[PDB]
Formats: C-alpha cells, structure tokens, sequence
C-alpha cells in the first residue's frame, strides 16, 4: 500500500490547544492528525490515481499508448462534437435564478482549488508551449482536431499547464502522483479571509482597532465599499479593457474576478463581515480588532453553510439529499474533512449552468441603460463594468431575477464558456472551458465513469444499447461511444453531467452520490461546524436560522424588493417583497455583558 507521510513543502508550525477560532489555513481542525482540511495538502483520493505509466503521465500523452484498448479522444473533439450547440433559446432553467449558479461558484470556490505548476515564469515554459503547441513536461496542450474552425483562427492547440502536485513540483518519479488543494477544505469562507496567513493579514485593515476588512480607497458604491484592487502586474481585469486600468480585485481567493458576478458575490460578502464589526463595536465598545474580526469571520462561516446546507444543496440534490444528507448527529472526529480529486470534478456541473448573458436591471427590474445585457465572455477579469458603469446593485438585480442554464444533453455548454473564455496571461478570448474540465480530469490521473458508476453501486454499462439506456439518450450515447470507443474510457466529467438529472435536482444519479458524500463529509468532519454543540450559543444559533440571502442583499446593498427564495426563479413584481418583511441576524446573543 506503501507512502506513510510525504509532507514537504509546507511550515509544520503545530497547534493552539484552544484558539476558539479556525487557522485561516485549515490546520487544528482535527485534534488526532492537524493537517487533515488544511490548504497545500494533496487532495484525497477517493479511488486510485489513473495514469498511462501509473506514476504521472496522463492517458493521451504518448500517442501510441491506448486506454483499455484504444486511444484517447481530443478534449476538443469531445467539446466540439458533444459539449457544444447554438441555439441559446429555450435553454434557460424555469425554476432557478442566477443566484443558483453563482452560489455553486462561491461555495466551490471555498472547498477547492488546484492552481497550476509554476516552475519558472522566467522561462520559454510559457512561449514553448503556447507559440510552438510542444508537448514536455508540464506543457500538456489542447490538439485541435481536424475541421476545427480555431485551426483556421488561432493555432495547432491551446495551452495547458498542468497542476500543482506535492512533495515538490519538480517532476517526481516513485509514487501516484497526487494534485494540491490551495483552498482549506471547510466550508470556513476561506475565499473572502484568505487560506495563507499572508494574504489573510494583508486582506486586513490593521491600520484602525475595529476588525475590518481592507476596502477599497479608489472607488465607491454610493455609500457601500469594494474590494481593495489587487497588487499585481501583469492584470488581466486592466488587459481586456487597457483604456479603462481597473485591475483585478484582491480578495481571500485568487480566482474572485474570473467574472463579474463572482467579483459581485465577493463584494456582497467583504461588506457583510464589515456590517457584522461594527454592529460588534456597537455592542462590545471592550472587544478589541482581533476578537472583532475573527467574531465576524465566524458567523459569516456559519452563515455560508446555513445557505448552502439549507437552501442550495437540497435543490443541487433534490431526491438524493435525505440519503446522503441526514440530520446533523454531532461532530465525527474519524470522518475526513477533505475534498476528493473527484470532487473537483463533480462540482463543475456548474459549467452547464451558466446562461450566455448577464444583464444590469434598475429600481423596477428593468433594463438598466441601453446596453443592460451582455455576453458573458465580455465579463471575463471584467471589473471596470462595476466600478465605472453602475456598481453592484443592478448586476445583484440581473443575479435575482435572470434564470440560470439548466443543463440539456443536447445544449451543455454555452461558446460563451466553449469556444470565448479568457486565461489570465494568453490574450485572446479564445479558450474552452469544457475540453480544459477534460484535459483536466486526464492531468489528475482520474479513473473512468464505470470506475465511479462502480464506486456509488451503479450499472457499468460496455455497450451503445446499455449506454443509451442510462443517459436514456440514443445520440448522446452514440456520439460518446464513437468517441471513446467504451464507456470505461468515458471522462468523470462529461460521463457525470450527461445523466439525466434525478428528480428535484440538477444533477444525476452519478454526481448526487459523489457530491452527497463530500458535503456529508465537510460538514461531519468540521470542528468548527456552526451547530456543533459548544461552538455557538443555543440563542445565537436560534437567530442564525432565520439568516436569508434576501437579507444579506437588503443590509449590504441599497435594494429594497427582494424574494424570500432567493435560489427559485423569481419574478418582479409578484414573487419580490419589501426588505423590512424578511427575518434580519439579530446579533443580541452577541453582547458581552462583562462589566
Ligand atoms: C468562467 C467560469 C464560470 C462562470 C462564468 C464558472 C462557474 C462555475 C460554477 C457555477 C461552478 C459550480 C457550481 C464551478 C465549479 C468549478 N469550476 Fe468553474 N467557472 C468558470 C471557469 C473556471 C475555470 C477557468 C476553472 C479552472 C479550469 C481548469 O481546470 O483549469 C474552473 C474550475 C472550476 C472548479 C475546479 C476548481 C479547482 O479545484 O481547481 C470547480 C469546482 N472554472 N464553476
Ligand atoms: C480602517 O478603518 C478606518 C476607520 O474606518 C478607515 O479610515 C480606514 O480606511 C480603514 N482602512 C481601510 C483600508 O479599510
Ligand atoms: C473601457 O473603459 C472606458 C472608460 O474607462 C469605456 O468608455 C470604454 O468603452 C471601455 N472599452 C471597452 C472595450 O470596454
Ligand atoms: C464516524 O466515522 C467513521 C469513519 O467514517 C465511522 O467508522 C463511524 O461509524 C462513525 N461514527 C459515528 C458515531 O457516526
Ligand atoms: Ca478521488
Ligand atoms: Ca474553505
């Protein structure tokens, strides 16, 4: 079974015996083995790594080396021929608001995240691979087939740079190779207060004694904060529009303004934690900055997983959430807190659920100005859209009352994501979210379809008819087969998302099981888990229950008509209601009579 505890590069730096709240790396969590949830530790392995040479190569790297038999199909190819469509209209989800989407992106954002192999940006690396479509060592690039219009536009590829993976980063060469987890596995906001210490401390306003985040000094929302702006050059948020010089924000997680409405979600959040800190002095005029901020940081915490385990999950789920899901019996010490190689995987349904256009709506819900909606790939790194053309209140609007994608086996993935995503340092919108999740799953050495149909105890189907049979779609199971030749061969990801979706969910049999497990496991697993006995007051709990997202949109944005089932597709007018008839976080349970 063999390697007991590769644990280099990290600090060990050990434990604080009390320390009443979490590290801002993961680490403490569990008493037993301290870096079991921490940030830069491999991502678990759920079922064995698979590789081409089983150590790192990953299958379709070496050109005459088959999986089962045959070859591996394009990534593109796969994307091109299953994972694209034109037709936008009648694509959208009559029963989930953008919310939904967005929220998917936060809490995923929060669990999980395997950054790239750097290994010299002082080198060709980037060139060789870009420029020259050479595959070596961490270069892995994305062939083009032939009769793809990006042949005639672009290059022979698209580049791809494979990800982090531990002990070093310099190729290893005994052992599995395993990919790194950035983030800390609990469900903790790590994306708002940073998974480093570093950038959690310089996320901080140190400068005054009231526990605040650092906003942003440039710019305003009316009366409301933004990010501060993030340090870095090379930018992409300047990049796309050069004229207008906003750069991208700087928050917990480095990923914030990949688009605008998750830049937006961030936003909501920073003023929230600073909401919570002055209600705080307000009311504990004796705490000092540290018990502020890390008291703010805690409901903030809770509150993310009151949303996600009470309003988001049993809608992703639906029929399959009591199943996974039960009632909450207290914190399990022996369950693993962290994310699955998997699981990374499997929360990318995401993907399917993002519509082709985000609009800015004014005070009745209406189109806000004359270019109210837009492409989405025009809102990449895209922050001068908020800053400089109307803030956050209109784009939250669009996130209330627009509908997210629902995923259809004949339209997956809108070319606004397909064939138009922007990467931080190539320049052109040009880039396919879909064959990259594939390319993706091969780099992390992921087992076949049948491998984790077999692991949640479903049918493994070895032929077209037993294929149509549980996508119950006779194409879908045409296409795949032709491509892939067994459904062995099948990647998690597209195999996952081409299910049909169980009933009350969005997702299928295959991604219940595997997303079920993992948020039974991140909530079981969490010390710090907000109805864990002894972590909050039973008072304090007995108003954090009454917590909406409706609310948090009401306190930290100057909208006043808000939906009470913020993740359901609401209509203006009728299904909005004034802010004062909606619960607010009576924060009362808080105060410290200590005196
Ligand atoms: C652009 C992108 C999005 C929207 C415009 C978007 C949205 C989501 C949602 C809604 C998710 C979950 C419900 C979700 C999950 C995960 N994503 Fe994804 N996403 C966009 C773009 C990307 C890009 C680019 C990546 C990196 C792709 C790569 O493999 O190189 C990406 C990743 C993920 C991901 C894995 C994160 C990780 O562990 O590294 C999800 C769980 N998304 N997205
Ligand atoms: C710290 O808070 C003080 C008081 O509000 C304020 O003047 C200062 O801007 C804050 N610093 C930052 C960068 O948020
Ligand atoms: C860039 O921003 C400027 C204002 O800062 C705006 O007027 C212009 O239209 C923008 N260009 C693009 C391509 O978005
Ligand atoms: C705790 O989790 C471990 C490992 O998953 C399991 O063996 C055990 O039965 C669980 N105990 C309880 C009380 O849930
Ligand atoms: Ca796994
Ligand atoms: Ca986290």
């Amino acid at each position: 079974s063999w390697e007991v505890g590769c644990g280099a590069p990290v600090p060990l730096v050990k434990c604080d015996e009390n320390s009443p709240y979490r590290t801002i790396t993961g680490d403490c969590n569990n008493r037993r083995s301290p870096a079991l949830g921490a940030a830069n530790r491999a991502l678990a392995r759920w079922l064995p790594a698979e590789y081409e040479d089983g150590l790192a190569l990953p299958f379709g790297w070496t050109q005459r080396k088959t999986r089962n038999g045959f070859r591996v199909p394009l990534a593109r190819e796969v994307s091109n021929k299953i994972v694209g469509y034109l037709d936008e209209e009648g694509v959208l989800d009559q029963n989930r608001s953008l919310l939904f989407m967005q929220w998917g992106q936060i809490v995923d954002h929060d669990l999980d995240f395997a950054p790239e192999t750097e290994l010299g940006s002082n080198e060709h690396s980037k060139t060789q691979c870009e420029e020259y479509c050479i595959q070596g060592d961490n270069c892995f690039p994305i062939m083009f087939p032939k009769n793809d219009p990006k042949l005639k536009t672009q290059g022979k590829c698209m580049p791809f740079f494979r990800a982090g993976f531990v002990c070093p980063t310099p190729p290893y060469q005994s052992l599995a190779r395993e990919q790194i987890n950035a983030v800390t596995s609990f469900l903790d906001a790590s994306l708002v207060y940073g998974s480093e210490p570093s950038l959690a401390s310089r996320l901080r306003n140190l400068s005054s004694p009231l526990g605040l985040m650092a906003v942003n000094q440039e710019a305003w929302d009316h009366g409301l904060a933004y990010l501060p702006f993030n340090n870095k050059k090379p930018s992409p948020c300047e990049f796309i529009n050069t004229t207008a010089r906003v750069p991208c924000f700087l928050a917990g997680d480095f990923r914030a303004s990949e688009q605008i409405l998750l830049a937006t979600a961030h936003t909501l959040l920073l003023r929230e934690h600073n909401r919570l800190a002055r209600e705080l002095k307000k009311l504990n005029p004796h705490w000092n900055g540290e018990k502020l901020y890390q008291e703010a940081r805690k409901i903030l915490g809770a509150f993310i997983q009151i949303i996600t385990f009470r309003d988001y999950l049993p809608i992703v789920l639906g029929s399959e959430m009591q199943k996974w899901i039960p009632p909450y019996q207290g914190y399990n010490n022996s369950v693993d807190p962290r994310i699955s190689n998997v699981f990374t995987f499997a929360f990318r349904f995401g993907h399917m659920e993002v519509p082709s256009t985000v609009s800015r709506l004014d005070e009745n819900y209406q189109p806000w100005g004359p270019e109210a909606e837009l492409p989405l790939h025009t809102l990449f790194f895209n922050t001068w859209r908020i800053i400089k053309d109307g803030g956050i209140d209109p784009l939250v609007r669009g996130l209330l009352a627009k509908k997210s994608k629902l995923m259809n086996q004949d339209k997956m993935v809108t070319s606004e994501l397909r064939n138009k995503l922007f990467q931080p340092t190539h320049k052109i919108h040009g880039f396919d979210l879909a064959a990259i999740n594939l390319q993706r799953c091969r780099d992390h050495g992921m087992p076949g379809y049948n491998s984790w149909r077999g692991f949640c105890g479903l049918s493994q189907p070895k032929t077209l008819k037993g294929l149509q049979t549980v996508l119950k779609n006779k194409i879908l199971a045409k296409k795949l087969m032709d491509l892939y030749k067994t459904p062995d061969n099948i990647d998690i990801w597209i195999g996952g998302n081409a299910e049909p979706m169980v009933e009350r969910g969005r997702v299928g049999p295959l991604l219940a099981c595997l997303l079920g497990r993992q948020f039974q496991q991140i909530r079981d697993g969490d010390r710090f888990w907000w109805e864990n006995p002894g972590v909050f007051t039973e008072k304090q709990r007995d108003s954090l229950q009454k917590v909406s997202f409706s609310r948090l949109i009401c306190d930290n944005t100057h909208i006043t008509k808000v939906p009470l089932h913020a993740f359901q597709a609401n209509n203006y007018p009728h299904d909005f209601v004034d802010c004062s008839t909606v619960d607010k976080l009576d924060l009362s349970p808080w105060a410290s009579r200590e005196n």
